[PDB]
């Protein structure tokens, strides 16, 4: 009663569900249009994905010597920053950035 | 409660549920023919993210010599670029939240 | 022209298959607000909208190819070309005042 | 009586003339300064040139097999987009974009 | 949580050593103005602030190396990564309304 | 009805008709010495587009082994960059249409 | 008349005089804990410019075969990027001049 | 200085041939509105305006060369350097409030 | 009495001192915060450094034949432009750009 189910067609990853519900609960339930719900799937999927990439990054950072892959480490660092910046834009698009909600 | 997509614009069949969600997010009488064309591309992009994510997750499950790090990197970026484009497409159609709330 | 539209300027080279896109755009603001300059710009808008469908067909063909003949570089380039067309179209809509903010 | 001749020194291509006159007729004749007329030559030349590049592109796209030039196709696609974006800026500079005229 | 802060959302994966950064940020606007969405965003802010200190340690280690084993490329990349994190953090602060313009 | 260009700025001789067109597009008394320097570069750029287009068209007429696709690509871009610069130069001088209309 | 830096943020010891100068440039009661974290990075960057300039000047004094033009170029750019970042960091903290004057 | 201008600051290194550019710029806003900081900035503006003429001379020389000694790369680089100077000069004018919007 | 000493820790280069004092004298002495003084060191250092790089550039430009280094010439030209653009931002940050002072 205090949230909204994700649209099935949009492919919310199951592990993104706790992120999804946090975002839905950050503005009035009646202000979520069907279009907004589609966009919110991608926000939640991105927030989940940062945690996945950070795990990969930390794994690669623990490797020392010949098998260490500096290129992959560099790429993962950048991918995380790009996701973070995208998420800020996604929040603003949904009016769940702080300026709107606070 | 909705509008049929313009045939010439080539809405992908699996993009239909995305299409209808977007059409239902502003008043039916505010959809111009130009807007309907733009909305086909929005829906096609929203569908396509799901397609590229499926490809990405497949590549991520591959371990060892056949794993393709370059392809993984390229797919990650393609998804981000689609997402950013979709935000612009929503604003162009006035179905971003600032307009509809 | 039909009484609810405008013919495209011949010199601008509207593609035949772009015609249904053209008419959709023309019909999205008042007929009397289309200047001759705007009509030139609208040809390029319609041509771009058509061209996305053409590139998507090429892309889907390339995506169905598996094994040695698959061309990952071409697939990457087509994905980007479609996004660049889409973004250009948004600017072209705004330039013509047929984006939603203007019309709705 | 309803248009203006292009400045000879500016090098309007002859096939760009129908584009030129369309643009001149899109704001009041008395609002065309000599500076604007120079700028309008380049607008018209660019609008013509898109049609030229599209013809080249379509020619290259019809070629299949060993002689197909994917690099040239990619370059022409980008050149057309860059011209289109430039033309939007050129229209705004001349106040013949729709916001000004409509 | 302590009565002047908020627990981080477990699913977001706040790093243990990011906790003191987390609490500093939470305590920089009213507790009741933290939406669940904001709390997710704040995890990434805190994780980034921690990560700068980690990268700076790696950088300083590489800078102490002289001769054949010195890796100028890695040093260059780490310098840039730190600047990119710093710039991202400024955007993350503004998104949360904990930049100075909002709070002061 | 016009102003002589500052000699030190090196207005190209064939840029003169461009120069005078620009000078005549705002009040003569509003041309500061600084503006006159900037206007030399505007006129020189407007002339130079015509020069580069002549080179480009020459290269485009060449077919076969001597055709230089790289040079053609570079000239196309140089022209676009000049055009975009000219728009900025017009705005800097307040001879863009928004100012003069 | 000042505030201690948060230990977890890793203010470099030689950055301390920079830190205190920045803290003293707006009211003490307007420094939130979040601002104090951001100010550590500002001070660390201000210190680091001096470090990179020392390295740059050392490389510039080298003549002949051991001179490293690539390193010189990279250091020049790193300094400019730090400087630009610092301007953004000042604005974020409202210690740029527009805010404090 | 002549009574309608200001001497350049010696430490800033105004090029001798940049002097006529310098004086044109100084004379484009009130003498009393030139701060010492502005005078430093104006040295760089004048030096850039002079330098365009220098680069254009080099470019025209290279453009007259035909055959094996022609250096297309250098020609390309000089064209871009001139455009970058021109764009920088517009920003330098605005920074000094001697762009037309300010003065006219 | 009409200027301010630079903060020692900030590493103002000695040859940048005349630039420093010119900038300090371009707004009211009481409006220079300690933070502004740090920033002003980097402004002055950059203004000095343009003169240094121009000297290097002119030296390289006088070299003809096999020893001429076109890459270095290109890099120095760009470095000067980047410094100049940075200085404009540094002036605005300190409110000693003309819009603020005039």
């Amino acid at each position: 009663v205090d949230t909204i189910d994700p649209p099935s067609h949009a492919g919310l990853e199951k592990k993104a569900e706790p992120f999804w519900h946090d975002n839905i609960r950050s503005k009035a339930l009646d202000s979520w249009t069907p279009a907004d719900l589609l966009a919110a799937v991608e926000l939640a999927n991105n927030q989940l994905y940062i945690t996945v990439l950070r795990k990969d990054l930390r794994k690669e950072e623990r490797i020392r010597g010949e098998e260490r892959d500096e290129g992959l480490i560099k790429d993962l660092r950048k991918q995380i920053v790009e996701l973070q910046r995208t998420i800020l834009a996604q929040r603003r698009d949904l009016q769940i950035h702080s300026h709107a909600t606070n």
